[PDB]
């Protein structure tokens, strides 16, 4: 099949 | 001084 | 079972 | 003073 | 395929 | 205000 | 407060 | 044929 995985990591000081 | 990360995964069977 | 991956990364001082 | 840094990479078994 | 993501956040004061 | 991130990404086929 | 940020991507055939 | 990618990001003040 297909898959899809996405991660976004923000960083606050 | 914020980061910002973004990752993209594409599975294709 | 192609894979297609893709990375961004910002930094911001 | 931002650095940016995007790699992508597609590669199939 | 099974592909798995692991994402580990720390942060110190 | 040390901020530590990891993130991994593992494909099993 | 500094930062260390560490991305992993695997691939497997 | 496996691909891994690392990417490393570090912020010091
Ligand atoms: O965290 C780990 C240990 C693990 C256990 C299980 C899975 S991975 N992975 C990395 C590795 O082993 O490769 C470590 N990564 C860093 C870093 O933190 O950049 C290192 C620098 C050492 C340092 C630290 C802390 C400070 N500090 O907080 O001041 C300063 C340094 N230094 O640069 O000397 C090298 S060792
Ligand atoms: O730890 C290492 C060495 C490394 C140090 C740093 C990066 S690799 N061993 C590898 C690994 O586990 O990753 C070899 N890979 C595998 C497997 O998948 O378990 C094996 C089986 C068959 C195969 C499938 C795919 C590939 N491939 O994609 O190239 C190659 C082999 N091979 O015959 O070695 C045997 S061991």
């Amino acid at each position: 099949p297909k898959f899809k995985f996405k991660f976004k990591f923000k960083f606050k000081p």
